[PDB]
């Protein structure tokens, strides 16, 4: 299932993922917070899963939110690093899904992260071509949920 | 407290962490699996916390074990990347501790990783000076548990 989704990660898709990550991943705190705060702004209902973070309206200034935002970027770093080995990509993706499954986050719910990613990419001038590539990586994770 | 523990990361300690991570972090899969397999070998009592992983003695061949091993290395990468800013290091450590606190992992239990780290460093010709530097970073996490 996850292997089949990983199959959509073609040579060109992986190339665009790596090229865009070279920029997005160069500021994990800034872009990580941008992703998270954008998710909450565009889909307020997702805040229901983050009661532990406290006052999320504080954004970057909220230590817990900042800690979470920086940390999510290392999961993405992990994924990008394993792109050339399907066997490793699949095992770290299934490992990553464990806690999200326990939190009862469905594939559909997880997919809401696509909008924020598209917006963050656009802020760095990466068009639809790149957004589509990232949607395919997100789809690999969705296959594990 | 974690804030006092973070202040123990002096200039030279941070430098030694970076110099050793440059090598250790070069092969996250290899060193990650080595680190975890060594933990189970020197402290069989910790295996109980990893029932989900299955037969841990299979090592690299165990997909779940390999997935976990690679993933733990990105947490260390996160810590090293935050050494420049104490405020960020602290919020990232507290974030990291959440799930370990839920699993009932004590500071004493977590500290068992020092042995494996010392042995992996030694395998790459990094002596006691580096093992002690890493023990200080581990102490920051211990203060949060
Ligand atoms: C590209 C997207 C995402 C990445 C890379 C990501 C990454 C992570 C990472 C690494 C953690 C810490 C480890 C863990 O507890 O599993 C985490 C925690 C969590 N994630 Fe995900 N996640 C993403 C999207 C989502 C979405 C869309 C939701 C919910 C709608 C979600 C909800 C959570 C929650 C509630 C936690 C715990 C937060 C806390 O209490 O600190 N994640 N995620
Ligand atoms: C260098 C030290 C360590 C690092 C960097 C590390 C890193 C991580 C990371 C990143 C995760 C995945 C996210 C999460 O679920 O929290 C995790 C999971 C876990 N950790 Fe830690 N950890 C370390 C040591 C330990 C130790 C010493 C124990 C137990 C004695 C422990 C027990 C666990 C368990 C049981 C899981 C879940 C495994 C699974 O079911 O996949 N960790 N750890």
């Amino acid at each position: 299932s996850v292997y089949d989704a990983a199959a959509q990660l073609t040579a060109d898709v992986k190339k665009d993922l790596r090229d865009s990550w070279k920029v997005i991943g160069s500021d994990k705190k800034g872009n990580g917070v941008a992703l998270v705060t954008t998710l909450f702004a565009d889909n307020q209902e997702t805040i229901g899963y983050f009661k532990r973070l406290g006052d999320v309206s504080q954004g970057m200034a909220n230590d817990k939110l900042r800690g979470h935002s920086i940390t999510i970027m290392y999961a993405l770093q992990n994924f990008i690093d394993q792109l050339d080995n399907p066997d490793d990509l699949v095992c770290v993706v299934e490992k990553f899904a464990v806690n999200h499954i326990t939190r009862k986050i469905s594939a559909a719910e997880f997919g809401k992260i696509n909008g924020p990613i598209k917006k963050v990419l656009a802020s760095k001038n990466f068009g639809d071509k790149y957004a589509n590539a990232w949607a395919k990586l997100v789809a690999v994770v969705q296959a594990a949920l």
